């Protein structure tokens, strides 16, 4: 039913270069790539930063893992977070080197983009899905874009957009936005409503909405708030919709937040990433144009909890083993 079942697999080279080998179920050595392509995923997200000072996320790194993906017959979602560095919620730094006012801001970050486009045209990858930002929904580029600077955004994301439509890359990618909490519809509506009514930015401009669900960071995130949320996103902007990161741990000794009162009946374990994905998967397929689930990082072994209060969300071993959870991504 999904038309892209994925991973964030970004860390790869730096988990190779940290000596990570990674092997199939059978526990046989295979490139990471391949193992994915094997147990169903047809699409990886990758990261992608400015100017990082050890170069890892940059648009070198991103060019070099975007090969072998498509080498291995992956389709390629290219995640612009327009910061040096980790962008969320909380963290929209400006990149190094670019200017603050919005008129030049928003030319550089047309550049940027359109830029980059073109050497990823050149490379001979052509990403299926470009988010412009990384769950930017309190805003990018701060604090130029910080919110509630609903004319600044606007006008940053009609730049980035742009920068894409007029690139080389052919065929062109699905441009999306990505929002974090995809269960919190009241932010959802505020955030979009708010962006669109400037006039700058148009619905015409993106194709995707895309959002973050974890079950972790509040209890609040229950599938039938994601439901409902997804459903309201699709009768009123009727955009495709995807799950960009989701994770389900195999270990949670000390979760920070109750869990969501829907999903406490399933065990912190691969047999319970293989329900909860699939569940997630199921959701998404319920709604309108729901097209896509991307598991976050479930390769990153040298980072198990990866950012969050449980102590495993991997799908790996940590001898780099691929779990039986992996081939959920063969029944989505
Ligand atoms: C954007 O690129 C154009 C053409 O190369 C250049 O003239 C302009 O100065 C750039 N804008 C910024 C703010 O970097």
């Amino acid at each position: 039913a999904l038309t892209y079942r994925g991973v964030d697999w970004s860390s790869v080279v730096v988990e190779e270069r940290a000596g990570v080998s990674y092997k199939n179920t059978n526990g046989n050595a295979q490139p990471l790539e391949n193992i994915l392509a094997a147990n169903g995923v047809n699409t990886v997200r990758q990261r992608v930063w400015v100017n990082p000072a050890d170069g890892n996320y940059n648009l070198d790194y991103n060019i070099a893992i975007a090969k072998r993906a498509k080498a291995a017959g992956l389709g390629v979602y290219i995640d612009f977070h327009y910061s040096d560095t980790w962008a969320d919620p909380a963290h929209q730094t400006m990149p190094a080197g670019w200017p603050s006012d919005i008129d030049n801001l928003s030319w550089k970050l047309y550049n940027y983009t359109l830029d980059a486009a073109n050497k990823l045209q050149n490379a001979g990858i052509q990403p299926t899905i470009v988010s412009i930002g990384n769950e930017i929904r309190a805003g990018l580029l701060w604090p130029t874009g910080r919110t509630e600077n609903w004319a600044n955004i606007a006008r940053l994301l009609h730049s980035a957009a742009w920068g894409i439509k007029d690139s080389s890359l052919s065929p062109k990618p699905k441009i999306m936005i990505h929002l974090d909490n995809g269960w919190d519809w009241g932010t959802q509506n505020w955030w979009y409503t708010n962006v669109l009514k400037q006039g700058t930015l148009e619905l015409s401009d993106f194709d995707m909405m895309g959002v973050s669900f974890y079950p972790f960071y509040s209890s609040s995130a229950t599938l039938s708030a994601l439901k409902s949320s997804l459903d309201n996103m699709a009768k009123t902007w009727n955009k495709e919709i995807a799950v960009v990161e989701t994770n389900w741990p195999i270990s949670c000794p000390n979760p920070r937040y109750s869990f969501p009162s829907d999903v406490k009946n399933i065990p912190f374990s691969p047999e319970g990433q293989t329900t909860f994905i699939t569940n997630v998967a199921n959701i998404v397929s319920s709604v309108s144009r729901g097209v896509g689930l991307f598991y976050w990082e479930p390769a990153w072994i040298h980072n198990a909890n990866l950012g969050s209060s449980c102590a495993d969300n991997t799908m790996f071993s940590q001898s780099g083993q691929a779990l039986s959870s992996l081939s959920v991504f063969q029944r989505i």
